């Protein structure tokens, strides 16, 4: 990895565009204008890409050679990068202040600020915008995942009277559905801020290396079938496949995809009759978890539950909702996203089925179908010092008031009512709103403040 | 990187689920059911993750330890992985056959197949589904990028009479808007299959390392401003910022973001009057490229062109379309995706503006706002050998006929009319449809056939 080659191309030319005699460039990140966001992911970026000796004579030469051909011209700031190498042993003369990871902040607040600590490096602040802005991803995954948790919590509490099993109710199936191995690890880790279930193995190692947990692992899974393991037996032998699988995993929970040919026949005739004796004998710690994977998500879930309710002994819980026996559950792992999740749980509640009967799986919808514009994540310069004088800077496009950026030196504070406010124009300097909530997390090549994954989960908890 | 930890968790448990006495598992990848797709990206995956010695005693131990905690149980196939280590020096006993990269194939055709070459490794075929399926990303980016090229080609030809400059008409601005550094490189490279412009520097190194080009670099950029470089001068000095920038880059093309405060005032008064003398003197090889970045994309483009057409000498080309003088162009780099692109060029054509006047920049829309379901990318087992007998395997869910998979051994062929057809059930064995277009690209830990980036671009060319 070469930080000199990890920026948008045009930023290579910016050192020639700032006003002459500019000694400071100060910029900030916010989720402009999903009313609250979970701040998570910066620590990974700081450690993997920004800390330590990130400049070498070799990296400078490689960048110079690439840019000469890429621009068909010499515009690369060789002198500037060499200065960092010689003066700071290749450590970035930058200071980043940020809100603690896991914190849940309303939209439109400063989440982190960046500024150069050496006047010669005024151009460096915005050079690293590209890498830092990618924090939009873990923030958005974490936020969208927590919003789904809010829905599950509401419906589980209503139908059951408690939140038992909530943290296992939305499972990450997104490994194959994301754009890369790196994305998989980052995305899965962001989901784990809220839940404990993932099949995206890459997330475990990331958390362990960059954040850390008291527990051996931050996420868990259970044995489960895929279409290949059912279909390989041949169409006429779907029952043999089911029998073999539940027998192989007789003492642990096991998820079995049941829609290979006819989900309804599988539930009613195969599980419901042919193999019923192998299901009712299972332990409460080892249920069979029936998995539909096609058709309209809500219709399928309701029909599967109706079928099962007629083949197995259902009870009515203390809230009046129907509950399958403890050795039998369902997981809907197809077509689940923040929208459909809501429709499913509401539909289940209307038909009197407890949310305790089900878990949900989501892959592309959880980790891939998200963009930087969902929370309007944006990085902008709000303050500069030129000829020794500080000036408050901002953009304010005529046609889009929503794109207006904040002015001057920023700070994040608690309001008298205990809410959040971002003070602009250095106003935090007046001591009218208590201390600034942002902490220095990076300074001159070193990570100065960090959080464990356990702390982050705690900060991200639902009310 | 540890391949034993680079799969969906449940796949760890599959070796106990397949029918007993299974010696072969054969699976394929297709974009089920955007009528044609560009096959690109597999070579990157093969080289980065699958080739050579990918198993070590250490990697086996690490996986065993992770899985014990992740499943809270011992289900890991230690013996199976040890066999690969001891028998093949940790090289994967797998054969992958694929259509040549860059090929444009209609939906619903086999693109690549996977199978184990050692009966003991029947479980390995699908272990690597997760990593291989991630090829959906570069395929989708390449395809979506090419579809945008088709739109630009149609409108440029109509308004100009030729395709000059088509290869630079859609520029990649997606570095910051993607989910990770790795995604950025892969995504940018996929866009470069069709175009030559990118600010996503990560793409250059990827192409150079895994594919290769005759030219020093596969992609290019030009100097350009960002809001920070304009706003840093202070609101009242937007003109000074513009003047400094065009002067610093007087002999090369330069893109200048002009919507910081009022895009219309900037075009009419600043560029159009105050600094007009610095624009009309520019070389045809170094135009000023005005960049709006906010408001309704079509309305803004039309209004900017109308303004410019009244301040600068416009000509009418041989097709009857208006053309700005050669030292002046526009780039619309906001709100551009496959849908809006079409609306913009059609709107321009209606108002008699040549497509020669404009280039488009797309970031999140080009590289992030895409999912695996856009082209229905899916990997499924279609053939197995159990007890020495081959059987054709498939799924066919009752509620969704669209999820039906192909049966048996597959091959890709040309039809007498020159189209494509996928033969099922080993029917390719009959020699009625010429040779199989799939070629062995990976076998037993070695990449057996590779393509240069130049060959790929050639294969991906528009008709
Ligand atoms: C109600 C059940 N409760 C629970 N369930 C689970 C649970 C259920 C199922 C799975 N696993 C699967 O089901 N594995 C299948 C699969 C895997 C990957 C993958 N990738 N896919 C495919 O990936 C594609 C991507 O889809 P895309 O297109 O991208 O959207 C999709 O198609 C998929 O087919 C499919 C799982 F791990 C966990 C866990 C805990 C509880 C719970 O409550 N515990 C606490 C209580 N407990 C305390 C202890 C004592 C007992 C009580
Ligand atoms: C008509 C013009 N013709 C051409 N133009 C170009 C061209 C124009 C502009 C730029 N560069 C910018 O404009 N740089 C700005 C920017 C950069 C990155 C970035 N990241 N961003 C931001 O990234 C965010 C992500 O946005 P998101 O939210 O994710 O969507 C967005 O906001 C952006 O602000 C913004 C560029 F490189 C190239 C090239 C060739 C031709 C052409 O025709 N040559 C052949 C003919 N030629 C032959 C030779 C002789 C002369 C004639």
């Amino acid at each position: 990895f070469n930080i000199l080659l990890a920026t948008d191309s045009y930023k290579v030319t910016h050192y020639k565009q700032y006003p002459p005699n500019t000694s400071k460039v100060y910029s900030y990140f916010e989720c402009r204008e999903y009313e609250e966001t979970v701040f998570y992911g910066l620590q990974y970026i700081l450690n993997k890409y920004l800390k330590g000796k990130v400049v070498t004579k070799e990296k400078i030469q490689e960048a110079k050679d690439v840019y000469k051909e890429h621009f068909q011209d010499d515009v690369f700031n060789e002198k500037g990068w060499n200065y960092i190498l010689e003066k700071y042993d290749g450590h970035l003369p930058i200071e980043i202040k940020a809100v603690p990871e896991g914190f849940v902040i309303p939209r439109g607040n400063v989440l982190f600020t960046v500024e150069n600590t050496d006047p010669e490096c005024y151009w460096l602040t915005n050079w690293i915008e590209t890498i830092l802005v990618q924090s939009w991803y873990p923030i958005t995954v974490a936020t969208n995942s927590r919003e789904q948790k809010k829905i599950l919590a509401k419906y589980l509490l209503e139908t059951s009277g408690n939140l038992d099993g909530l943290e296992y109710k939305l499972h990450d199936f997104g490994y194959r559905g994301v754009s890369s191995q790196e994305t998989a690890g980052i995305g899965a880790s962001a989901h784990l801020v809220n839940f404990k279930g993932t099949d995206t193995v890459a997330g475990l190692a990331l958390i362990k290396k960059y954040y850390g947990t008291k527990d051996p692992v931050p996420g868990y899974s259970v044995p489960a079938a895929e279409h290949s393991t059912i279909t390989a037996w041949g169409k006429d032998h779907e029952k043999d496949a089911f029998e073999h699988i539940v027998t192989q995993f007789s003492s642990v929970p096991v998820s079995v995809v049941s829609d290979s040919y006819d989900i309804y026949n599988a539930c009613e005739k195969i599980w419901g009759e042919d193999l019923r004796h192998l299901i009712v004998s299972r332990s409460t710690q080892a249920p069979l978890i029936i998995r539909p994977d096609s058709g309209n998500p809500l219709d399928t879930v309701l029909k599967v539950l109706e079928i099962l309710g007629k083949k197995f002994p259902v009870t009515e819980n203390s809230k009046g909702y129907k509950l399958l026996p403890p050795y039998l559950r369902v997981i809907q792992g197809d077509g689940v996203d923040i929208n459909t999740l809501q429709e499913i749980v509401e539909g289940m509640k209307q038909k009197m089925w407890s949310i305790e009967n089900i878990a949900f799986g989501s892959g592309g919808g959880l980790l891939q179908k998200l963009t930087r514009d969902l929370l309007n994540c944006s990085f902008k310069c709000s303050y500069v010092v030129t000829n020794g004088l500080g000036i408050n800077v901002f953009k304010d496009p005529v046609a889009d008031p929503n794109k207006r950026s904040k002015k001057g030196r920023l700070s994040l504070h608690r309001t008298p009512a205990g809410n959040f406010v971002t003070l602009e124009e250095g106003k935090g300097d007046l001591e009218e709103y208590g201390q600034d909530l942002l902490h220095t997390v990076f300074k001159n090549g070193k990570v100065t403040k960090s959080y464990s994954f356990d702390e982050i989960r705690k900060n991200a908890q639902l009310n």
